[PDB]
């Protein structure tokens, strides 16, 4: 069973990959944007759609992780080890939690075809000898 | 203000399915079958829909993301055990993991498998069905319970 | 490779697998079963069907491993490790054999159909804490 | 019961007796030949053919022999017999599965006649005297 | 024979040429680019193109060289040789991997077309002295 | 991403590793045999086919490493390495080179199946155990 989190939204893990890890905003960030302009929905009663199950979901898993993560400090003493965890979960985790929140998010936002599109876009012009590409990096509109 | 933390934030992985976290309750926490098998039952009848590039129903999607959190459970557990120097302490974290996270993980993949094998409706009907049974005091709860399956 | 005996069939080993060990009868007794009504188109030169083609195919490892164990009856000779083979035969390999004779002569006598959907509730069952589980287990029917 | 492993596919153990036993390639080749034409399918989840069930199965009984042979090796502790088994197992059976497994991908590989023909067509050269018995026996192919 | 890798392509080595060496990027995201995306078809049983094959035949030729590093790297000796070896492939042959994978991609994303008119355009420029070129260089776009 | 030289073409690495290493005849011959009956194609301003196109890639690639072959045996100055690279240059990365221009140049000239159908006709004979193997081992031709 090798489940892959974007192939039902036309993308893949490979792809998100294609941007820079440092690139994704905070989880923090995210969360705050999915409450900011969709809260509404996600705790609507409809599935609104996968992207919002998904996303749904998504933000519910990286809770749990929050949660494992207090416990933790909250049960363990060895700190040098309590915190090896209680980072692990904030930092290799949450990367991923990063970028599976910005997918949704931002398709819901710009429109998967867009977001896709972002995605190869970018992450081509990023890997572009500046002396020749577009000046400015590109940007997700409506 | 200042503002900020959890009570205050309604999202249910149940409600969009006309369930909620609060109604499983009926449910004795103690009576979901193993991650395992929950899991092994997934792939039964589900690995090549659930592989495919097609979201296939609220229940897959939802479904695949709770087969990986579980996952990255599974993997958080793993490197655990392989960077905390503290043993008792890596057997803490190990089992909080391994446990308890893991009921939850439980309870999805039940209700989504479920549904999917027996039908949203059906699958909560059990629940209320189970409900009363259960919640019938000993004196009177019968013989067999409530189940879902094939007559 | 990988190959899951069961796929062809629309089932899986995952499936098949909550069968718990008492459950399917004994290997003479599937056997027995099978000579007992499908002998003659298990004999016959017809494939008839990818079930039954299967099922000799398994009927006849099943012979090869009795062999292997009467061989080893007269050819083992520290009794102590010449029993220690001739049980796994009998016993883990045999329960192996087990499955794949009831999975297929059952299918035989009440369809992959029927016989899956079994296999579906039978799960569900037995996947029940006993707190839970009705006293009694479901049999398998032709409705 | 007498069930003939090849009747069903237009032959008969009778009839494969043509072949010398010392004729068969080795497991390995053969399951190497296997998966080199047939992984795919063979994993496929609908049975492609009768040949294909058959051997499907044949592949997967000498794989229980594997492991018949290999928890023999992990607990008989007197080697003598333990290595008694490990061959017998390693050695014997292994002769029909070699059969097996060689008369379903040939088939597979060239066509139940033409394999069937093959068969008639060897007996003759193995059977002609040594007088008059061709260089090069006959040999499947395409 | 005397093969110009391009010609197939509408394109001739000459052509090619103005593209200085900084301008294309890093073997490795060009290989990365490539993955990102074309990688399944690049992967899949579909010639999909003579731009496609080509593609393949070089993300290949290029790992050749990978090993003929990595071996020469654990097994030539005198490092200082050792290491003039592994540079020479680093460097020079991967520079030109690079084109390759650059003139190939590239089409594959905008099309001999646009690539081929980008490469007439840049050549202009590039071959501009400095007193007179204008300050930004040509950048390929899809139009 | 894994690329197989061979999947497109219908064949693969697996199937051509029927064929035994020490038979692709010599870059050479290859190369020789490939300016023989196709220089005028591969020079051609057209893809005359897949086959050629990778045939042209192939003859390219080769070259490479003759250059590289070359530059070390004129840039290293202790011999016993600079032979070292010289060698593994000129004989390990030759096979693949000589699997690559053999595979193409021959199907250019019998035919993808007839030239699949010989890779398959050869395992057998190859396979075939000593006893009962042909004098000759089967051959391509037109």
């Amino acid at each position: 069973f090798h489940i892959d989190p974007y192939k039902e939204f036309g993308a893949t893990v490979e792809l998100l990959s294609f941007l820079p890890s440092d690139f994704f905003p905070s989880v923090r960030d995210l969360l705050d944007t999915a409450a900011a302009l969709y809260r509404d929905a996600l705790e609507s009663p409809e599935h609104c759609s996968p992207h919002h199950t998904a996303l749904r979901q998504a933000i519910l898993c990286w809770g749990d992780l929050m949660t494992l993560a207090t416990w933790v400090g909250t049960n363990l003493e060895d700190p040098a080890s309590r915190d090896l965890v209680v980072s692990y979960v904030n930092t290799n985790v949450g990367l991923k939690f990063r970028q599976l929140l910005w997918f949704h998010i931002s398709c819901l936002t710009f429109g998967r075809e867009t977001v896709l599109e972002y995605l190869v876009s970018f992450g081509v012009w990023i890997r572009t000898p500046p002396a020749y590409r577009p000046p400015n990096a590109p940007i997700l509109s409506t």
